[PDB]
């Protein structure tokens, strides 16, 4: 009855699916192809064409936030993804924007780099990225071990979908972007985040996640 147009190695395809996890959903997983585009897509997503598409009573609902919001709300009986403050819900829309036009963007691009400069650069801001993430964390969390609380909530949906990514580009640069000094929430928290139990059978392998790294190569 719920259908979802994504691929294994994307973190947005992550998204609706770790909710759909947190509801008891389930879903048929209409898996995408390489390079190509499935008329089942190209005619449910016809604006962006992109992936994940949500597929609900013969509808389809894009952008894997949206999909993630909405899926709070078809299903309220189960845990709440968002949080319940209007304050608090807020912040996790604030950060789960800037990660998603500022702070991924930054971590992806660095591979199209080139002197071992911008390199740098890039790397630099995906750390001042998670120095502030870490203290988003320190507040979000109330020392508890998740954005949302006691349990997998909104903000850790968006920003853990990309653990896997950065567990990826760090093994590919010969570097560590969480430490013990600098972000010892968050590297407790990746991982009891991507070993939670609405995540740990959609979670990619940071390798696997490297052959297709390698393989986007060209
Ligand atoms: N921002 C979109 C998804 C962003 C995006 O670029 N998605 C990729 C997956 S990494 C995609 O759809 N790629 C093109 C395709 O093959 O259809 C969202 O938040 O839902």
């Amino acid at each position: 009855d719920v259908k979802l147009l994504g691929a294994w190695p994307s973190p947005f395809v992550m998204r609706p699916r770790i909710a759909l996890n947190i509801k008891s959903v389930e879903y048929e997983f209409l898996e995408e192809t390489l390079g190509s585009k499935s008329q089942l897509l190209l005619e449910s997503n016809p604006v962006h064409k992109k992936i994940p598409v949500l597929i609900h009573g013969g509808k389809p609902i894009c952008e894997s936030l949206v999909i993630v919001e909405y899926i709070d709300e078809v299903w309220s009986p189960g845990p709440a993804i968002l949080p319940s403050d209007p304050y608090d819900r807020a912040l996790a829309r604030f950060w789960a924007a800037y990660l998603d036009e500022k702070w991924f963007p930054t971590m992806r691009n660095i591979a199209a780099a080139k002197d071992e400069e911008a390199r740098k650069a890039l790397i630099d801001q995906v750390g001042e990225g998670l120095v502030l993430l870490e203290d988003a964390f320190s507040k979000c969390s109330k020392g508890k071990g998740f954005f949302g609380g006691d349990q997998i909530g909104y903000l850790d949906i968006a920003f853990g979908s990309f653990l896997g990514w950065l567990r990826a580009i760090e093994k590919m640069n010969g570097v560590k972007l969480m430490d013990e000094t600098r972000t010892p929430g968050l590297l407790k928290w990746a991982n009891s985040f991507s070993s939670h139990p609405a995540v740990k059978d959609v979670f990619p392998e940071t390798e696997k996640l490297v052959e297709f790294a390698k393989v986007l190569a060209k």
